[PDB]
């Protein structure tokens, strides 16, 4: 049989949970591999509709409808139903811990109309809601109605619909995920097992992928071409753009001093000011990156939607220039008064901003400690932590950080970052991610943002992004630092019909949230 080897995310043990909902402490290979969605929009290419469990769906406006694939059978042999669809969507309505996305914000229920097909209903006006939908994980009526507790249910012993729901080999260092027997799209699967090692850092996988042990991967990789590409002929990658990377402040710092400096947006533009964009992206990034001068942290890879005038009349904030950092600190009235070289608040007190980067991403450590010297070169005293990522998140969610380096979702237009990344709405709730935990709030803000699909007008929409480009750029929420890559590195020792950048069917990468790494592994063959 054969086996891929695949690196979705770093764990220091395995703790067997398959819970789709549970993606803080469950396994990455759940969503996509176990439970196949509806649909994968494929976002490389223009969000291109990929139908799978569902074989189509009609909007109308308000109303959408899914029509369910006939004939599909979940691993243990059951038909896949309508009744699943419905089931899954009034859980999470419920259960709103289980909401990952803000996916209860839109659906305000849904209805079976027969085996065959599922009506959904609107809270709002969405052009976009198919995509959002296609996000819910779908799981069998026939286990988990049965279940007694779905926020702690572990699911050891998945009842899946994707292409690899057989547990295998189970270790704290290794699992084997084999193929649904009952799979409904096994023709087109070449694949037998995946194959998934614990790796617990950057510096533990490079030291694995240089030794041609692994298959399908997206960890940084430290000057790649001479330590991972000269190693043998089989080895390449393939790292198409990706989404905005930026330091985040927050603006609801416990300690007073620390808030009075966040707060102040002459200080947040000294801070970004302070900064080497193109250093961080040679040094931390071997070149892997593109700068970021936009202050609504738009990036380059988006012209098209800019207001250019926007970006002109903030990009000075956003360009390395310590001597108008330094001018700027002295303007705003953060002078040193205790002769140790480092700027005090207003109110006259010292401080040092503690910055965070999840531990073992070692490029995103680099960066922070590159930062922390270019702001110490303008009188900013700061210093660096690696907390776990479990820690760094928390730390988010709950607002006990100074300031932390993270990168963003990437889509096809500019809504994906700029809701996650500044909609108010995303800051409460437990089963929110990090990344709109500045805890800055503007109401017309969230409003533009949530207006962006409300209307089938071109203009308008390109309108309403130019007015949150605006607020966000005047009020430099954020510290954008440059637009990164999807690294992805792929082994053709053992497997054929990789994705590349001469065959770049979409986004390669084997991380969860990628739903084209179903359509991805669907393409490979063994050797
Ligand atoms: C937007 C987001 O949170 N994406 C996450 C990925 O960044 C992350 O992959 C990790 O990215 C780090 C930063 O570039 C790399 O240092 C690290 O090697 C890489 N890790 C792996 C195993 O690929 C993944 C996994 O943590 O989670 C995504 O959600
Ligand atoms: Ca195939
Ligand atoms: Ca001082
Ligand atoms: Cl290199
Ligand atoms: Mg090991």
């Amino acid at each position: 049989r054969s086996e891929l080897t695949i690196h979705p995310k770093e764990f220091t043990t395995f703790v067997r949970n398959f819970n789709p909902f549970l993606g803080a402490t469950n396994l990455h290979t759940t969503t996509d591999f176990i439970y196949e969605p509806l649909v994968v929009f494929n976002e490389m290419h223009g969000n291109t509709p990929v139908f799978r469990l569902a074989e189509n769906f009609q909007m109308s406006d308000m109303s959408v409808t899914f029509d369910i694939r006939k004939g599909v059978k979940w691993s243990d042999g059951e038909a896949f139903t309508a009744d699943d669809v419905v089931y899954s969507f009034n859980l999470v309505k419920e259960k709103p811990e289980l909401d990952q996305s803000g996916i209860n914000s839109w659906v305000t229920g849904v209805e079976k109309v027969n085996d065959y097909q599922v009506k959904f209903r609107l809270s709002e006006a969405n052009s976009n809601v198919p995509y959002e939908i296609a996000k819910v994980p779908v799981v069998p009526k026939h286990v988990w109605s049965k279940v007694k507790d779905p926020s702690t249910f572990t699911n050891e012993n998945p009842v899946g619909s994707g292409p690899f729901t057989v547990i295998d080999t189970f270790t704290p260092q290794l699992y084997i995920q084999c193929e649904n027997p009952n799979y409904w799209d096994a023709a087109n699967l070449d694949v037998d097992c995946l194959r998934v090692p614990q790796i617990a850092n950057n510096d533990q996988f490079l030291g694995k992928v240089v030794n041609g042990e692994m298959d399908w991967t997206s960890s940084f990789v430290p000057d790649i071409d001479r330590t991972y590409a000269a190693a043998s002929p089989k080895h390449h990658y393939w790292y198409p753009p990706a989404g905005t990377q930026a330091f985040v402040v927050n603006f609801k710092n416990p300690d007073a001093a620390k808030n009075e400096a966040l707060t102040n947006v002459d200080f947040r533009r000294a801070f970004s000011m302070a900064l080497d964009r193109q250093t961080i992206i040679d040094i931390a990034f071997y070149g892997g990156g593109t700068v970021n001068d936009f202050a609504s942290g738009l990036g380059y890879a988006f012209e098209a939607w800019s207001d250019e005038k926007t970006h002109d009349k903030f990009k000075a904030y956003n360009s390395y220039n310590a001597e108008g950092a330094k001018k700027l600190l002295a303007k705003a009235g953060f002078k040193d008064v205790n002769k140790d070289g480092f700027v005090d608040t207003p109110s006259g007190k010292s401080f040092e901003l503690l910055i965070q980067s999840p531990n073992g991403w070692t490029d995103f450590n680099n960066t922070v400690q590159l930062a922390v010297e270019q702001l110490a070169e303008v009188g900013i005293k700061a210093r660096a932590r690696t907390p776990d990522f479990s820690v760094y998140n928390q730390a988010m969610l709950e607002g006990t950080y100074d300031v932390a380096y993270t990168n963003y979702a990437h889509g096809a237009d500019p809504y994906t970052y700029w809701n996650s990344a500044y909609n108010s709405a995303l800051q409460s709730g437990d089963g929110m991610p990090r990344f709109a935990m500045h805890f800055y709030k503007n109401e017309k803000l969230d409003g533009l943002l949530n207006s962006f699909y409300k209307t089938a007008d071109k203009q308008e929409q390109l309108e309403i992004a130019h007015g949150i480009q605006q607020i966000i750029a005047q009020d430099q929420v954020t510290i954008p630092v440059l637009s990164g890559a999807y690294m992805y590195q792929y082994n053709t020792t053992r497997f054929t019909g990789w994705w590349n950048e001469e065959n770049p069917k979409g986004r390669p990468n084997i991380w969860a949230g990628i739903p084209e790494r179903l359509l991805h592994v669907l393409d490979l063959k063994p050797v």
